C-alpha cells in the first residue's frame, strides 16, 4: 500500500523509452537511457562528495544539459534540494541557505554566480563546498570541486529509485518584503501534483514539449509529466521570440509554457504572423498573470490552445485549471476550475463555506498541501488550520463553477 | 482531514457538476446531462436510506442496463454505499453464497421474471435478506417484499448532491473454490481511476459507448469518461448491427469491447457498410485476447485498439499495451507495467527476475484490495507478501513488455 514518489515515475518512464530521445539541449540529444545512465553517475558523485542522502543541496543555475540530470537524482534519492533564484538578492540568498541549512551548492559556473558563491560562504556558516558544473572557476579553486567531472569518473549504474515514506521532506521551497518562509515540499505533494497534472491538464499524446523557461524552478514539474506520456523536451537556455516561433515551425513543437512577458513578446513579433504554429496544442501559462485583452488577441491570432494553471507553493500548481475550450471571453479573469482530487472552497472570516458569487478565500484540502513551515510552527498552525489550507487568495465564484480571483487576504 | 485523499465519489459529483447541463447519458430515449443524472442520484440517496438500504446496509445489484443503474451506483459512489453485483447470468449457488458472505440485506433487481423469480429463491436461501428493490414497478409475486426503488426515490425532492468523507480503507463494494469477495476500499479505487485518466489513452471528449452491463464495469469507464469531459451513449444489449449503427451515426470515438463482441463486429456484413473512422480508442482486454484477430482488427481498422490488464485485487490498471505499442510481436503482450504502482515479476523468494526470465505478476501500491472478505488465510496468501500475488506468471520483453505465458 506504500506510495509511489516522483521519482518513481520518472526513473520507469526512462527506462521504458531507453531508446527514446526525451532531452533536447543545443547540441545534448539524451535518449532516456542515456539520461539515467548520467544520472546514476550523478547520484554516485554526490554521495562521495557529501552531497547525496542526508545533505541540504542548493541549486542555483541557468538552463543546462546537466541541470535536469541533478535533478533527476534528486527525484530518484529524495535529495533535499532548494532552488536559489538566479536574479536573488545576497540577503536572501543567505538567509534561505542557513534556514534551510544547505552545505553544499551547486552552482552554473558564470562570472555572476561565482561571485555569488564566494560571498555566500562568507555569509552561510552551513555552507561548506561548491559544486560547479563544469571546469572550477580559479576564483573558487580552494572551495569547489567539478561535480561534472566526478560524476564522468563514475560508472553507469542500473538507475534505482529509493523507497521514500510519504512524509519525506524532499524540498524546500521559500520563494514578499519579509523573511522567506521554506514551504515543506514532501514525497506525497509532489506525486499528487504530478498525478493530478496528467489527469486533469490536457496533454498532448506524446508531448512535444518547449521549455523556455527556467528549470531550476519548473523542470521536473513539466519534464517528469513530458516523459510519463512518452514525450521529448527541446529547452532553451534562451528566449528569442524568432527563435521560438522558429523552433515551433522545425520541431513541430505541441507543447509549451509561457509567461505574461513572452506571450507578448511572440505576439508583438513579426514572425508570429509568418510562422507556423499549427503544430501547438496546449500553451500552458500561470494565474493572474497575463492580461485578459493581450490573451484574447493571442487566442485570435494562434486558437485557443492556451489552458491556466493556478497554485501556490503550499498547494503546488493544481488547484485550479482553465481549460483550453473554456477560455471565453467571460473567463479571460478567471484562474480556473477547482480539482476534483482535492477539496476546494471559498471561507469566509469565520471559515463557513460562502454563497456562489460571494468573495471568499481559497482554501484547499488533500494530500496536494505541502507540510507547511520550515522551523516556522506558529506560521503554520496559522495558514494550514482547521483542515483547510488558507491560500490567502480572494475569489469568488460563477454559475458554471469557475474562480475569479479578486485580490489577497492582505488587500 | 488537512492531507486526507478524496473518492472516486468526490470525483463523480465535481464532474457532473463541471457538466451540469452538459448530456451525460444516453441509454436510448433518456438523455440525462450531468445535473439531471446528479438530481436523480440525490433522489436515490434519500430513497436508499429510507428504506434501510443506505449507509451500513448491504446492497446487492442483480440488474441489466437501464440508465437507473448508473443513479443507483452514483449513489453508492458518493456515499459509500458497499454494493455487491451479482452477475445477470450467474448460478443460484453462487448467487447465495455471495449474498450470504456479504450480508446482503437488500437486493436491487431488475424486476424481469428471471431476475425476481431468482429474487424469491435467494429470500429462501439467504435468510440475511430480508427486501427486495424493484427499479420500476413491483411485479405481484414480489409485492410482499420488494419496494418501488424508483417511485420512492421520485417522491423526494432533488437535494444538492455531496460526497460522504470516507476514511481511505472504508469497504465501498466486494467484488465475488468458492467465491471470495475482495474488499473494494476507497483507496484503491481511485488510485484505479487516476490511473485510468493519467496512463490510458483517453480521446478528446471521449463518446463513450457501453456495449457492456453497467454493473460490474459501468463506473470505471463513466466516471472517467466525464471526468474529460466527454459523455457515455450506453446499449442495453450487444447486437452488432446497433453497435456498428452508433459508431456511425453518434460519432463514436471509445469503446470498450471484451474479445468476443470485437469478434462479432469483425465478421459482420455492416461493418464493411458503416464508417468506424470516428473510433479512436476501443479500450479490451477484460479476458484475455486472440492474436490472430488481433492482427486481422488492426489489419482492418488501424492501430486504434489498447489492452488493459488487472484483476479483482488490483482493479485494471496492472499493465497497459498502447495504441502504437501494438506491433506484431506485441499482439500477445499483455501491456507494459504501470508507473504510478510497483509491478515487478518475482521469484519464488520473491527476488525480481531478470529480463528474459519468467516471474510472478506483483504489484506493490495503494492500487492494491484491502484483502478478502472473512476470508483470513487467503488474504495473507494472495496478498500480504509485501506485494500482491496475482497468480499470473509473465516475461519481461526488452522494452519492458509483461508477456503472460502460464497461471498458477
Amino acid at each position: 500500500r506504500s506510495p509511489t514518489h516522483n521519482g518513481h515515475l520518472l526513473v520507469g518512464a526512462l527506462k521504458r523509452h531507453q531508446n527514446k530521445p526525451v532531452l533536447f539541449l543545443g547540441d545534448t540529444r539524451l535518449t532516456g537511457g542515456q539520461l539515467a545512465d548520467r544520472i546514476s553517475q550523478y547520484i554516485q558523485a554526490f554521495e562521495a562528495l557529501g552531497a547525496g542522502t542526508g545533505v541540504a543541496v542548493g541549486l542555483l543555475s541557468l538552463n543546462r544539459p546537466e541541470v535536469l540530470m541533478i535533478i533527476g537524482a534528486g527525484q530518484a534519492r529524495g535529495y533535499r534540494r532548494t532552488a536559489l533564484h538566479p536574479l536573488g538578492s545576497l540577503a536572501d540568498h543567505a538567509y534561505v541557505l542557513n534556514d534551510a541549512g544547505i552545505s553544499s551548492l551547486i552552482i552554473d559556473p558564470n562570472p555572476m554566480f561565482v561571485e555569488r558563491a564566494l560571498a555566500l560562504l562568507e555569509q552561510v556558516d552551513s555552507l561548506q563546498q561548491i559544486l560547479t558544473i563544469g571546469p572550477v572557476p580559479d576564483a573558487l579553486k580552494h572551495v569547489a570541486v567539478d561535480l561534472s567531472a566526478e560524476a564522468a569518473k563514475y560508472q553507469p549504474q542500473p538507475l534505482v529509485a529509493a523507497d521514500l515514506p510519504p512524509d519525506q521532506v524532499i524540498g524546500l521551497t521559500y520563494t514578499t518584503t519579509g523573511k522567506p518562509k521554506g514551504v515543506i515540499g514532501t514525497a506525497q505533494s509532489i506525486a499528487t501534483m504530478t498525478s493530478i497534472q496528467l489527469a486533469e491538464w490536457e496533454w498532448p499524446a506524446n508531448p512535444r514539449f518547449l521549455m523556455c523557461t527556467p528549470l531550476s524552478h519548473a523542470g521536473a514539474a513539466f519534464f517528469t509529466p513530458t516523459v510519463i506520456k512518452g514525450g521529448e523536451m527541446i529547452v532553451l537556455a534562451k528566449f528569442d521570440p524568432a527563435e521560438v516561433l522558429r523552433i515551433i515551425e522545425e520541431q513541430r513543437i505541441t507543447a509549451t509554457m509561457l509567461v505574461p512577458s513572452m506571450l507578448y513578446a511572440l505576439l508583438d513579433h513579426p514572425d508570429s504572423h509568418t510562422r507556423d504554429l499549427s503544430s501547438l496544442e496546449t500553451v500552458y501559462y500561470g494565474a493572474s498573470a497575463i492580461n485578459p485583452v493581450r490573451l484574447a488577441e493571442a487566442i485570435r491570432r494562434f486558437g485557443p490552445i492556451f489552458a491556466q494553471y493556478y497554485g501556490q507553493s503550499e498547494a503546488p500548481m493544481v488547484i485550479t485549471y482553465l481549460a483550453k475550450g473554456d477560455h471565453d471571453e467571460k473567463r479571460l479573469t478567471s484562474c480556473g476550475r477547482p480539482t476534483l482530487f482535492a477539496r476546494v472552497a471559498l471561507l469566509d472570516e469565520h471559515g463557513k463555506p460562502v454563497k456562489q458569487g460571494e468573495v471568499g478565500e481559497i482554501c484547499v484540502s488533500g494530500p496536494l498541501l505541502a507540510g507547511g513551515y520550515w522551523n516556522l510552527p506558529d506560521e503554520t498552525s496559522r495558514t494550514f488550520k482547521d483542515g483547510w489550507l488558507h491560500t490567502g487568495d480572494l475569489a469568488r465564484e460563477d454559475s458554471d463553477g469557475f474562480y475569479y480571483i479578486v485580490d489577497r487576504v492582505k488587500d
